[PDB]
């Protein structure tokens, strides 16, 4: 899996299922192209958003959006969205998982780049 | 002061000093304007920002330039930048203090929101 | 897996391999009994340290020796260990996955409990 | 003031006030001696807990009671306390600020460590 995201809740102690996100990648001239997107499943992960000759060189920003889980559950969350922005494959591919611990006015985010 | 940022090392056990930060407001367009930008000082805290005045409602995005902070140590990180995009005194004036923890592959932030 | 242990490295952006732990359970006397042990795959996870019919209501502590991991790394850590203490099965068994993000000052755990 | 600890409320978005902590500290038959303890004030803080002179090298625990904190508002969180064993000054006299980040099922644990 080229790139996975994982995401969960720091209040329930769940898997946070049904996230929503878009991934991004930076084109020449500095604006968002769409990439790849998807939701969360019942085990918090989002798999299969790319395959390996897709994913080249580039910046790439994951913009999950945090709000709606957050608004689903009646809690007006502090951030508008979880975003996570980093280059990547740039010394050749790499298996990348990012993962997000969700609370209402906060979030954690780490990765985990692991050489094929 | 309405908005202060306070950023952390992880990895070190002390303030993230001199941390460049760009502050960004959400125009009508959808744009990001540019709102005000600092440095963190020796306490790792950057204060002055902005002003009651000129801190209206709206969506706010602080990027966090975490990227240069750990190349500077010889360190190459992860992320581009740590974002934090929230809306800001839309049920009236409020104060906010933005925490950022940082680790070379990963951050945490949290938002302490208080009425004057 | 009535209880699992995962362990990443947030400067290094990996699993956190051979880490040690140790799990007692709070005795009557309020002294710490041994109850499981063990240390991190090259996944990060430790599994199989209990079964369910052994793992009944009480406090439970598992102490990870961050300490050791670090210092292998040739880091000085803040932590003597972390620990992570629980009240499980109190309303009967369930699933646990204690998660711990590692900086040598800093560490975060949060933790996933499924209904079986 | 060379030990300080500072708790903020992940899920509400505030410092997390009148939060009762114990610090300990080990003795030479390896059990844990009481040292001090407080309540965090308006702004989340706890200061005052010792003075240079009695704060010497040693293993110290600081066990913050955030079980009762979060069943005062109505959660049954997941963690007992919240826990931090550390060195001190083994290297000559050092001020500490512990900082912890707290939701229901997830805690967040730093220091800054300064040589003054
Ligand atoms: C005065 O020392 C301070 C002041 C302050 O406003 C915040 C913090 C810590 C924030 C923080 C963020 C994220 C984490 O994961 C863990 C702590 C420490
Ligand atoms: C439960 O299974 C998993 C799989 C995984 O890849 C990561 C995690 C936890 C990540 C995480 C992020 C931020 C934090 O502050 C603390 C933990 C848990
Ligand atoms: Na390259
Ligand atoms: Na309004
Ligand atoms: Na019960
Ligand atoms: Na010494």
């Amino acid at each position: 899996c080229p790139l996975m995201v994982k995401v969960l809740d720091a209040v329930r102690g769940s898997p946070a299922i049904n996230v929503a996100m878009h991934v991004f990648r930076k084109a020449a001239d500095d604006t968002w192209e769409p990439f790849a997107s998807g939701k969360t499943s019942e085990s918090g992960e989002l798999h299969g958003l790319t395959t390996e000759e897709e994913f080249v060189e580039g910046i790439y920003k994951v913009e999950i959006d945090t709000k709606s889980y957050w608004k689903a559950l009646g809690i007006s969350p502090f951030h508008e969205h979880a975003e996570v922005v980093f280059t990547a494959n740039d010394s050749g591919p790499r298996r990348y998982t990012i993962a997000a611990l969700l609370s209402p006015y906060s979030y954690s985010t780490t990765a985990v780049v692991t050489n094929p």
